[PDB]
């Protein structure tokens, strides 16, 4: 009845695991959002037990994240939890061996991504990867389950022995609130007479953000469209582009929002053309709000979008093709609509945030009494 959700960043206890969280709490339970402090941990803690912790979330100094993870398994001991559901691989790793020395019987691991030391191939990040696929043997051994959001993850930590299927749970996706993102009671942000072409990310490189930019400057209004940003950049990254370039280019940029499904009611198509997902929400929210998608033929994009049913799938780290389906798209609106229909139907019936809520309370029912 003490169950807490530990992730390196409040984003992803906001965005994907509150569904799960708020059924929890509905049905009587204490919920904990463990979380760095945030963006979302002000709100957080006004619907569950927010806790915050220190957490160098890239570093990969060992003395840096051994230190953490003990302050981690203290701040994790004192919250006296039946249970722990972890996200992405420093809280699946790190995350579990510091809940396993606090004394928490039962962690519950989530793999939503296998993350850039998988688009990476330089040696140091094919050794960075070798190390953490060790660990990951340990800590699935000591954890109780592990959910998927995909089924190539799975495949994958299979297939390289980390994981028994015993432990493997598959759950499409994270969900969406297909009631909240309803086009029938939902007014369009007014961003003019355009084709809006939209695209909700961080600004990653490795979520397509140049080639987004790029294919802007290829179809350079085509049609009537206008390509449109919606993200934050970080200075002084590597991994990110700053707000120089996402405010450069012929792009709109808007920065951070929180009115998605407006933004989406308003638009004309949603792309990802990222260079690896689990199952992005983004492009289940362009679904749940009737729009086709243009997506990366890449892990998890591939499985959120059949080419030709709700979308089109390009070619991965390719401005030009994700041009050519944005154009073919533009070229046949009639043809954009039925993709768009096609997505709305399929999260429906496959994707809504309520009955996966209920199927992870089934995992934690076979450890716990809920
Ligand atoms: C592996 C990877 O690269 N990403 C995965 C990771 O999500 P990410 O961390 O990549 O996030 P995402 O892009 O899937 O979702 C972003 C979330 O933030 C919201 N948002 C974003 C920007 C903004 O300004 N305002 C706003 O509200 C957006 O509506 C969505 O709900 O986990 C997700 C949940 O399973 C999916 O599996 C993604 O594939």
């Amino acid at each position: 009845a003490r169950i807490g959700f530990l992730s390196h960043a409040d984003m992803s206890i906001h965005f994907f695991r509150r569904p799960i969280m708020q059924a929890l709490k509905d049905m009587g339970h204490e919920v904990f959002a463990i979380a760095p402090k945030g963006n979302f941990t002000d709100e957080l803690a006004k619907s569950f037990h927010a806790v915050t912790y220190e957490l160098d979330k890239a570093s990969l100094n060992p003395l840096t994240v051994i230190n953490n993870s003990k302050k981690l398994s203290q701040i994790l001991g004192e919250l006296n939890l039946d249970l722990l559901q972890t996200g992405a691989h420093k809280s699946n790793v790190f995350g579990t061996f510091a809940a396993k020395n606090a004394g928490i019987k039962y962690v519950i691991n989530l793999v939503e991504g296998l993350g850039s030391f998988y688009i990476d191939d330089d040696i140091k990040t094919k050794a960075v990867r070798f190390v953490m696929e060790s660990l990951y043997k340990i800590s699935f051994a000591k954890a109780d389950a592990c959910v998927f959001v995909n089924n190539s993850d799975a495949d994958y930590m299979i297939s390289k022995n980390l994981i028994d299927k015993s432990k493997v749970y598959r759950i499409k996706s994270v969900g969406v609130d297909t009631a909240k993102f309803d086009p029938a009671i939902t007014q369009a942000v007014d961003l003019g007479e355009k084709k809006v072409i939209l695209m909700i990310a961080q600004a990653m490189w490795h979520k397509g953000v140049r080639e987004f930019y790029e294919a802007a400057e290829i179809l350079n209004g085509y049609k009537n469209c206008e390509f449109v940003f919606v993200g934050e950049g970080f200075a002084g990254n590597k991994s990110t582009a700053d707000e120089s370039f996402l405010k450069g280019g012929k792009v709109r940029y808007l920065g951070a929002r929180n009115d998605i499904p407006q933004l989406l009611k308003a638009s004309y198509l949603l792309a990802l053309p990222s260079y690896k997902e689990g199952f992005p929400r983004t492009v289940l929210e362009a679904m749940s709000m009737a729009k086709a998608v243009v997506a990366s033929d890449v892990t998890g994009c591939n499985e959120a979008v059949k080419d030709g049913y709700n979308g089109l799938l390009c070619k991965v780290k390719d401005a030009n093709d994700l041009a050519g389906k944005i154009k073919i798209l533009l070229d046949d609106e009639e043809l954009c609509a039925r993709l768009g229909a096609n997505g709305r139907s399929w999260v429906v019936s496959e994707f809504d945030e309520k009955q996966i809520a209920k199927r992870y309370i089934e995992i934690y029912r076979k450890f716990i009494d809920v």
